[PDB]
């Protein structure tokens, strides 16, 4: 794995923020592209652009089965069973907010209780309280550790008869804490209950199985995958998919549709693509997928542990810096200067070229727990060097000495 | 107004479908893009991503800016009162999808009615029929007239005391028939019910008002209006938007997330965009947007008028056609030729190079009015011309002759 070689590829590397080289550090929260991506959806735009409805001339017939190549592509990259057990949605939430309305509704009877943890994102929180609101089910929390990981030990008080499923995240987006998805899978499914894993920020780091992990559900966005905005994979088991019912209707989700016998639907994953597809962020999406897999995500994991476990060792040489989460973090740094805010510490971060990301992280709930009003994350991605991590180290030590 | 110098703006149109020129006569499924859109939407990608939700550095700090901004000018586009009148959406089928769910499941009560014309696009009914199927009211359908326009007449005897909502075309995807909107919004507020514009084919032929036309809800597709795929524009009335629910949740459309006080909402428009938007393909609408906007759609209405009054003309010649629709139509012409199916005269069309959409073109219902299984649609765009609407007829009279 060459940094050199790899960083040639982003052009917005190249750039210069303010005056200044710019320190993309903030991919956690949307990843830059490389330009195979860039093209290969710019090109796609340019000589061979059409509906992807299986019409009936060329340009659009080959347009779908380049559509369905890429869903391939991705039943790969996470070792699905069969391409058909994956759906395009346009990110993570919606993907989560697709299961929560289509399998929640049909599922999760009032008086049941439904599982997450206390370090989850806003996109696996919210969709859920609402369900419970109009289901009548309740909503159990895994308490968090001071170390950033999950209270285990309280598994058994919130598993019973009536859990449902389990919502838990692969990655924490703040922490980089990464849950033992597997024996917990395990767990839930011991008692019946289903559970989807929101690998939103597992994906880019390292391989997933889906298939070895055993989850029901599994949720991740290309934009932060160094692939385009707006397109996501959402995977559920083909047995769970064959049964679930429609979400949007319309578009081309239904078989048959009549005014007086009423309207069918076709079978998955079709069934839950109603309407134009993003044919342009699906395209996009698999040159990224190509990208990243041609790299060797197990390369691209070498990398990326060693430039954490430097940057960890050389934020240490910063003074009255507080870290949160676990030392065994996955590709995110979550800290705070002193008692300046965030929002000051990230601020001057940024007059010095450094793009960090500071506030809630939209993860109110874990911050409550850390009493803290909102910290500062450090992303490091594939494309990142020491040089940048010292150019972030240096720059905390300045502020401190400026600001006290 | 000049094709040649447009035309030379589409690469797609300088391709070889097969062997032949290509002749895309079929804009009305999805429109061909402009370079102007191709690269501005590249550059972005290039030289300035990231996360759009006002973060600390400049680079996300800047997107958001230029995010809000296509939002504005999408407002002057259709001449919404505010920006914050206009949420962004996949496209029209989500829309409608939102409108059905989030003010659908609570303004319209079992016993009321709901109104819909026998034209409509599948993606304005299964929606409604999804709803009545919960809510328990019932699904009335506005009566259709020979040469494919709507019988009024029979208005009286639809709108009444319980008639919630009026969900109407602007235009027709396969007859290219332009509704009354005007007229039929009064008729429908006298009776105190609201009305939801599915001008998706309407936006690119000419210039639209919504203050005008006062419609309570008016969706549109981009991928449609020259722009990328992916993106769409959603728009409510202020006073109706302030008091929607929201259907997707998590992301960015709260305002706190509390395990134990609950969740609360943001305002509109933010409060229905959950989940990181499509950046990209927001910056492309723009971009097509301003495309657009500096031919005139004036101009780009009078270029498009003519071609098909020439269009209508040439397609005289050929013997055994039968034309579905009035005289005055948009961008729009539905035929079948003698009784072969469109399958065969379709497939045909293009092995000369002619793109031609041939099926129910996603409104099953319309087909069984004219009691056809399928019909074949030839789309007049702005970058056509009357070359291409002679390379048609031609062929038309070829399979003819050939077929029999
Ligand atoms: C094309 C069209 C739609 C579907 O729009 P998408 O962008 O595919 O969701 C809906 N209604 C009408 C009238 C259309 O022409
Ligand atoms: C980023 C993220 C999300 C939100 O994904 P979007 O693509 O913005 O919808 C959800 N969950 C986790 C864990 C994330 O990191």
């Amino acid at each position: 794995f060459s940094v050199d070689a790899v960083r040639a590829d982003f052009p917005v590397l190249s750039r210069e923020v303010n005056g200044l080289p710019l320190a993309y550090l903030d991919s956690a929260a949307s990843a830059q592209k490389p330009s195979q991506v860039i093209d290969a959806e710019a090109e796609f735009y340019r000589h061979g652009y059409a509906a992807v409805h299986a019409g009936a001339h060329t340009l659009s017939a080959q347009a779908t089965e380049k559509m369905e190549n890429v869903r391939k592509r991705a039943s790969l990259f996470i070792n699905a069973r069969s391409a058909e057990e994956l759906v395009f949605v346009r990110g993570t939430t919606e993907g989560i907010n697709l299961v929560a309305n289509s399998w929640g509704n049909s599922n999760v009877r009032a008086g049941d209780n439904i599982i997450i943890s206390q370090m989850e994102h806003h996109a696996n929180i919210v969709p859920w309280q609402m369900l419970c609101a109009r289901v009548g089910a309740e909503l159990r929390v895994i308490p968090l550790n001071p170390d950033g990981t999950l209270q285990l030990e309280t598994l058994p008080t919130l598993f019973d008869a009536a859990t449902r499923l389990l919502a838990i995240t692969h990655v924490s987006n703040v922490l980089g804490t990464e849950n033992p998805l597997a024996e917990m899978i395990t767990l839930a499914h011991q008692h019946g209950a289903k559970v989807l894993v929101d690998g939103a920020q597992a994906v880019m780091h390292h391989p997933v199985d889906v298939q070895a992990l055993d989850c029901d559900f599994y949720v991740f966005s290309g934009h932060k995958l160094y692939g385009p905005t707006g397109i996501g994979i959402l995977y559920v088991k083909e047995a769970l998919l064959q049964e679930m019912p429609p979400w949007e209707g319309g578009g081309s989700m239904i078989a048959t549709v009549s005014l007086s016998e009423g309207t069918t639907w076709t079978k998955a994953p079709w069934r839950f693509e109603a309407g134009t597809p993003n044919t342009g962020g699906i395209i996009g999406l698999g040159a990224a997928l190509e990208y990243v897999s041609a790299l060797g995500l197990n390369n691209i994991a070498e990398y990326e542990q060693n430039l954490m476990h430097y940057a960890l060792s050389q934020l240490e040489s910063v003074p009255d810096l507080t870290l949160y989460g676990p030392q065994a973090r996955l590709g995110v740094i979550a800290f705070n200067l002193g008692a300046h805010h965030a929002y000051d510490v990230g601020s001057f971060l940024d007059n010095y070229g450094i793009a960090v990301r500071t506030g809630h992280h939209c993860a109110m709930p874990l911050m409550a727990y850390y009493n803290v009003p909102a910290m500062c994350r450090a992303s490091l991605a594939m494309y990142n060097t020491h040089e940048e991590v010292d150019r972030l180290v240096t720059g905390l030590q300045r502020i401190h000495r400026l600001l006290g």
